[PDB]
RNA sequence: UGGGAAAUGCUACGCGGUAGUAGCAUGCUAGGAGCAG
C-alpha cells in the first residue's frame, strides 16, 4: 500500500522527533495568544512594547533578528516552563499572566489544534491544577 | 706504648618478589525478566 503520512513506530528517532513537534505546538499557541488581544488595556510597557516589536518581526522584517529571538526566549523562560517527554507535556504557568491573555491557556491550544492538525481537542480530557502541594 | 677486619648463627626492623587466601570498588560481556511512550 501507500501511506500518506504521519510517523511510524520502529524507526530511531521516534521520540526526539514528536518532542520537537510539541515544543512547536506549544510556542505558536503562545504567539497566537498574545497578538489577539487589544492593545489598550495591557500592563506596564513592557509587554505591550514586546506584543509591538513580536508583530513587527513577524510579518515586517525579512530576516532573522537575534536580539529579539533571546529576549522572548527569556520571556517564556520566565512565565512558561515545560517538561517534556514524547507528546506528554506538564507546564508551570503564571496565572495572574494568562488571565489577561498574555501566555496560553487550553483555548489557545484547541485553536491551534484545530486549524493546524485537523483534530479537535475535547476539553474534557486536559486538567488544571491550582495547588502545588500535590503535584 | 690510652690504635681492631672477615668469614657463622640468633633476634628485630624495613623493602622487594613470589604464591595462596579474604575483602572492596569498578569495567566489560552474556543471559533472563519487568516498566514507560
Amino acid at each position: 500500500y501507500v501511506k500518506p503520512g504521519g510517523t511510524s513506530s520502529g524507526d530511531a528517532t521516534t521520540a526526539y522527533a514528536n518532542s520537537v513537534f510539541n515544543i512547536c505546538q506549544a510556542v505558536t499557541a503562545n504567539v497566537n495568544a498574545l497578538l489577539s488581544t487589544d492593545g489598550n488595556k495591557i500592563a506596564d510597557k513592557y509587554v505591550r512594547n514586546l506584543q509591538h516589536r513580536l508583530y513587527e518581526c513577524l510579518y515586517r522584517n525579512r530576516d532573522v533578528d537575534t536580539d529579539f529571538v533571546n529576549e522572548f526566549y527569556a520571556y517564556l523562560r520566565k512565565h512558561f516552563s515545560m517538561m517534556i517527554l514524547s507528546d506528554d507535556a506538564v507546564v508551570c504557568f503564571n496565572s495572574t499572566y494568562a488571565s489577561q491573555g498574555l501566555v496560553a491557556s487550553i483555548k489557545n491550544f484547541k485553536s491551534v489544534l484545530y486549524y493546524q492538525n485537523n483534530v479537535f481537542m475535547s476539553e474534557a480530557k486536559c486538567w488544571t491544577e491550582t495547588d502545588l502541594t500535590k503535584g
